[PDB]
């Protein structure tokens, strides 16, 4: 425990929603987040204006305009206007880079106190490119991998690692299962921060109150039969469906990271500490791989072997690519979403990487001192992998 | 002590925006061939950056952040090294090497670059659906939709610049960034674009070289610009040519631990000593800089009158001058080569970019020209600023 340690002293999510059609469709990204936010301010009672900054992952829709929510956002979780903001996009790994650029910028000194979090609103944010493509693109295998859809990438690691179909169905049926298994258990109560919104009926107009405070994605009653049913969506002899695909969703998550000193000071429970965040490249045809480069990276920063690692969130991207980084890196499936994943719970983009943090520490503190070590990792579109090593608090 | 040090930094020429000379190239195509040239300048192998942080705008974001994949593509790095965007509005591409250097103090890696890019040919600033009717809730809120200009006419009115102030110091400006490409005090910091020029009427191609900064108009004059009018308020004095001007453009940095320059025996172009970033009033936001160069200099152990050159971006003449004037800081000492009324101010780019032409010119000026300073003011109420200590 040396006082420079970067640690973690909350951390939150909104619910998870449904885009399109779920609890959250009719919310605005600033309203999703900036609820996280304070409860961040709420659980530690610190001074808002003793934060050093506020970096949000997000990654659909322009820039400036999503930037200029989170400086609203932090307006409405009552953050002074002293307290800055900004953005970072490295795809699906959003959320988490924010984290570990907060974790970076308090260990080079330039503040004690700072948020990392994530925001996507799959449901305002569409995801298609905007203008035509550079001829100079399909000159160059690797930048015309690039836009390759996720899907067909998918079926890449599938047929290079040879991931059965069944496999991949099993993998969603186990995702399925134990989200609803946790939100029954009310594992997910403690990291959930309910949403007081509105719902918009489309026929006439009107408004209605509403709080959303439970994820609406899951559906309990999946069957591997099932899945057995679904057509192949990138692929006619493809074995990537929907059901092995993550879900287009809407949610929010929020960290408070600080010196460690400084928690003491404060006498601030510590959630969480930071210990190494690596992001690396790889193929973008099979960017799915990313985890399974990504976590040896972090976990060798870490002084660390992979068996030390008591528990896993890696996003399920597509369960083709989650099944073969669990088997390429050799990992008790055991220990791996041990409440879910997004192939249930959904995948809002630049959030998932920051609610995964609060996901692993929370899960990681029920389970008490034995569980030591975490890992967030992710594969990210384009050919990238991201991965962070936490330790428990107290 | 194992400082953060800068071995490379590079531009591309700052062109008018969807008429200038890059308005026919691609986002990927004026990042690339400035990244390419930081691993040209330096011999190192591509594959030793640890990752490649752009920041960057007004695209959409899932976009951009492709368009810079490919572009490092482009300019031969291989697919192992990673890269992502960062967006802190008008401080983008500042903002992206302060992140590349907090990384390797951090010790997350030991190499990497810090780059901003923007085409604003290609990107609209633009509001997708309905604002959140909370704003109407929350001055501060409602605040940060506030058109630049009308922040700009803000700070005006509230500390007394008057037009006659602004409009000399836009003549200042044109005139410093011809005397400075004239001089060839560019040369050194850009890197010219092949790219090519379409005739919008025939369609009919030609191949050119971008090599000078386009927007620059050396006749600029008090009595031009007295007959513009303002734009954003009838009784204001805010004119298109005492605001920045809309441009396309990149900037890279490449940077590294001291003991990895000394190792490669590569010369240190310039040090990174500090980086703040911090929240003013949106209203005004054009105080930026008055509020972040002293929260930079302080966390440097330094004091104002240390700093020997400024580079602060001029986004209106309005605040660029009363930001000068709140710091009592000798205007001899402020954008010497010129800055964005007359070479525009490619959102992302400009914080980047900025970075190459202060390390350059101070290097130029020799040993006594030992601290400089980026900062800029930030939409949304925000300024940020970096002090960097000359190389060697």
């Amino acid at each position: 425990v040396f006082g420079d340690d970067v640690v973690i002293v909350a951390a939150y999510r909104s619910p998870l929603c449904k885009a399109k059609r779920g609890g959250l469709k009719d919310t605005y990204p600033d309203d999703i987040l900036a609820p996280v936010l304070k409860a961040l301010i709420e659980k530690t009672n610190i001074n808002p204006a003793e934060v050093g900054d506020i970096v949000v992952g997000s990654v659909l829709g322009a820039g400036s305009q999503r930037a200029s929510e989170c400086r609203m956002a932090a307006f409405y979780a009552g953050f002074p206007e002293t307290v800055p903001v900004r953005t970072v996009n490295r795809q699906c790994s959003s959320g988490l880079q924010a984290v570990a650029d907060v974790a970076a910028a308090i260990k080079a000194g330039f503040y004690d106190i700072g948020i990392g979090a994530g925001l996507e609103s799959m449901t305002a944010n569409p995801m298609a490119w905007e203008g035509s493509v550079n001829p100079k693109v399909k000159t160059m295998a690797q930048a015309q991998d690039c836009l390759l859809p996720m899907g067909i990438t998918s079926e890449n690691v599938a047929q290079k690692f040879s991931i059965t179909r069944q496999e991949q169905d099993q993998a969603a049926v186990g995702s399925h299962r134990k989200t609803a298994a946790a939100t029954a258990a009310g594992r997910f109560k403690d990291e959930i921060i309910p949403i007081k919104t509105k719902i918009v009926d489309p026929k006439t107009g009107d408004e209605k109150p509403v709080t959303i405070s439970v994820d609406d994605g899951i559906r309990p009653g999946t069957s591997l039969a099932d899945l057995a049913k679904l057509k192949p969506v990138f692929r006619k002899d493809g074995s990537t469906t929907a059901g092995t695909s993550s879900q287009v969703s809407d949610g929010a998550g929020a960290v408070l990271l600080m010196k460690r000193s400084i928690a003491l000071q404060k006498g601030l429970p510590i959630l969480g500490v930071f210990r190494t965040f690596a992001a690396v490249g790889v193929p973008p045809s099979i960017m799915g791989i990313g985890p399974a480069v990504a976590i040896p990276a972090a976990v060798k920063a870490a002084g660390l072997q992979i068996d030390d690692i008591d528990l896993f969130e890696i996003n399920e991207a597509f369960a083709s690519q989650f099944v073969y980084c669990q088997k390429k890196l050799e990992i008790d499936p055991q220990k791996i979403n041990v409440n879910g994943g997004a192939m249930a719970i959904g995948h809002p983009l630049g959030a998932t990487g920051a609610r995964c943090v609060a996901t692993l520490l929370h899960e990681m503190k029920r389970r008490g001192r034995d569980c030591r070590f975490g890992v967030v990792s992710m594969c990210i579109g384009t050919g990238m992998g991201a991965a962070a090593v936490f330790e428990r608090g107290d």
